[PDB]
């Protein structure tokens, strides 16, 4: 059994680095000014949730879905319950895309993540341009993406769609260090930390060494919960409660340079996966943060 679906990248006509380098510092300036957003977290968390759900939805199997067609852009897509609290993640990108029409919708949302990750003190996340928009008919189905409410089990499997293993799966989550749950968009309610739009290893430790509480919140989900005013859900307190797992938290709990470069290698993964590369294509590129430019 098999498909062929092939996606090639395309660079969008002429462009090169310096060209997505100014896409990447309109969006770190926008970062930087529209910084009031949910409680002044401001809008790095959600750009990376958004550039993961979008990348997310890819099915090893016959390549539906993932980053390159862009197609959050259509209504299904957009509308997918699991994409609650997106829209605002999107509409902080609609003047970035107004100013560079040129950008295809995939490399917006994939860069978007990049960009936030990076603004935020994170790893530098080599990024490939060169995703092309596709039509509505080839936008997934919902039901994709990944249920909170579930056990270590469910993660492991759900994750081997999108062909990633124990290590790159327990790397990814590392970025719940960012940004919080609402409870009008997922029916949970609080951060995973206190420190929520600084990328940090931070996940692992207040996974670690808080002392949790499982309790029912306002929508009536489980939900472990610390004195502290955190919170994690069922799945990533399953990361603690799987041995394999329990290795790996501990590993980047105990040294963030690894966390990391695994979550650098895995999140480029994430947003590439799907996509052929041709043999001639640009080397990935890798941006430098305003504060590095001096800007
Ligand atoms: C089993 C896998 C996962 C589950 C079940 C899950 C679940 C959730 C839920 C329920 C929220 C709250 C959404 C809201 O109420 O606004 C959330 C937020 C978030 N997740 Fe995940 N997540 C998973 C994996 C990941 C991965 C792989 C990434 C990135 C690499 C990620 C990044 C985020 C970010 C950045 C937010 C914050 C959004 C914000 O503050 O606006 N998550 N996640
Ligand atoms: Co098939
Ligand atoms: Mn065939
Ligand atoms: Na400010």
């Amino acid at each position: 059994h098999h498909h062929h679906l092939v996606h090639v990248a395309s660079v969008e006509k002429g462009r090169s680095y310096e060209d997505f380098q100014k896409v990447y510092n309109a969006i770190a300036l926008k970062l930087r000014e529209d910084d009031e957003y949910d409680n002044y977290i401001g809008y790095g968390p959600v750009l990376v949730r958004l550039a993961w759900h979008t990348s997310g939805t890819w099915d090893k199997h016959d390549n539906t879905g993932g980053s390159y067609g862009g197609t959050y852009r259509f209504k299904k897509e957009f509308n997918d319950p699991s994409n609650a609290g997106l829209q605002n993640g999107f509409k902080f990108l609609e003047p970035i895309h107004k100013e560079f029409p040129w950008i295809s919708s995939g490399d917006l949302f994939s860069l978007g993540g990049v960009t936030a990750v990076q603004e935020m003190q994170g790893p530098k996340i080599p990024w490939r341009c060169g995703r092309v928009d596709t039509p509505e008919d080839t936008t997934p189905d919902n039901g994709r993406l990944p249920d909170a409410d579930k056990d270590a089990d469910y993660v492991r499997t759900f994750f081997q769609r999108l062909n990633m293993n124990d290590r790159e799966v327990v790397a990814l989550m590392g970025a719940h260090a960012l940004g919080k749950t609402h409870l009008k968009n997922s029916g949970y309610e609080g951060p995973w930390g206190a420190a929520n739009n600084v990328f940090t290893n931070e996940f692992y430790l207040n996974l670690l060494n808080e002392d949790w509480k499982l309790e029912k919140n306002d929508a009536n989900n489980e939900q472990w919960d610390s004195k502290s005013g955190y919170m994690m859900l069922p799945t990533d307190y399953s990361l603690i409660q799987d041995p394999k797992y329990l290795s790996i938290v501990k590993e980047y709990a105990n040294d963030q340079d690894k966390f990391f470069k695994d979550f650098s290698k895995a999140f480029e993964k994430l947003l590439e996966n799907g996509i052929t590369f041709p043999k001639d294509a640009p080397s990935p590129f890798i941006f430098k943060t305003l504060e590095e430019q001096g800007l």
